[PDB]
RNA sequence: GCGCAUAAAGAUGAGACGCGUUUUAGAGCUAUGCUGUUUUGAAAAAAACAGCAUAGCAAGUUAAAAUAAGGCUAGUCCGUUAUCAACUUGAAAAAGUGGCACCGAGUCGGUGCUU
DNA sequence: ATGAGACGCTGGCGATTAGCTAATCGCCAGCGTCTCATCTTTATGCGCC
RNA sequence: GCGCAUAAAGAUGAGACGCGUUUUAGAGCUAUGCUGUUUUGAAAAAAACAGCAUAGCAAGUUAAAAUAAGGCUAGUCCGUUAUCAACUUGAAAAAGUGGCACCGAGUCGGUGCUU
DNA sequence: ATGAGACGCTGGCGATTAGCTAATCGCCAGCGTCTCATCTTTATGCGCC
């Protein structure tokens, strides 16, 4: 670093180049975020590594669903509306899938999680019963 | 809201000790086979000269170098950690820089004024 | 007081000849101590404009 | 500007003949070695059963298929050549389609009107 | 008339693991015949509104 940072062109004329754009060094830190397709953005990491940029914006539904339903902080308080809460659970098992959902368009638009994604939905298959 | 007792914790900075790493020196060896070979020559053969391969062995502990590259400030000093968004000035420090009434809301889209 | 102007197998093979990132996964990460002091800060415990 | 003589040339269309190509049939062989091997078996070994390799040989002439793929129009017919710029209609045929006074001239650049 | 809120080595290697056009040049290209007729056209040679 001190020593590209003093002189730079000198040093990349060193490296093995030849017309440099002088005007065309750019400094890139890590995490630099970068945007290509569908929202899909990536940070970069390193100069041969990126990081995922996206997040998926998921509803308060399935989120207190999953809290609830993952059994989190033992939901104590009086034993009726747990009950109802649990019954909840029960009823909206439906939910499971369209998180699977969820995952599987951002995944596929995003993370670009195939062969892995694969192996997650046939492990999901395999212990719906779970 | 301090002066305070008990029991803890953290942080800072020095001073030093155990290794370790990687190199070199640990003068390791034996036999067999191979070719090139000054080779005895016109060739053959090595003393395999040169290495190679096969096996079989044998010891094995330690010593030295440096230990961020390095730097100059040549001190017996410094150099791994805080401290870095884009952007225009400004040497740097430092400053400034991107509107908003309103409707929706998928990584946001518009909208009045209106950049 | 006559003597120039008119120019090919190539394309479609093989078969040389030459040469290059990338996707997947695994491994594996210098660390050991002590001394010395130094300050903080926290848990609890006590006071009214 | 024809009727014409000499010497040439071209073009057209039929009718047929020589091969050739590639397949198959040219029943080619011998010995040796190899493994799998029903194998005599519990294994060994082939009769190498199966192929393989090494060498050594021997003949060798011709016969048949099709010959643009194919097509239908089933004829004993057709199919390698003329005949294709872009473009809009129009089934096709066919039609229409892109300016120009002026200055320069690198695969052209402008320019008045102005597409 | 108490019992929740505070969640990892990853990057930087090797080393698998996987896979692909392209640039250079050479080779080598179905061909043999005849018959039959058929038309043209050319060189030269001959004529005035």
């Amino acid at each position: 670093r001190s020593s590209f940072e003093k002189n730079p062109i000198d040093f990349l004329e060193a490296k093995g180049y030849k017309e440099v754009k002088k005007d065309l060094i750019i400094k890139l830190p890590k995490y630099s975020l970068f945007e290509l397709e569908n929202g899909r953005k990536r940070m970069l990491a390193s100069a041969g590594e990126l990081q995922k940029g996206n997040e998926l914006a998921l509803p308060s539904k399935y989120v207190n669903f999953l809290y609830l339903a993952s059994h989190y902080e033992k939901l104590k308080g009086s034993p009726e509306d747990n009950e109802q809460k649990q019954l909840f659970v029960e009823q909206h098992k439906h939910y499971l899938d369209e998180i699977i959902e969820q995952i599987s368009e951002f995944s596929k638009r995003v993370i670009l999680a195939d062969a892995n994604l694969d192996k997650v939905l046939s492990a999901y298959n395999k212990h719906r019963d779970k």
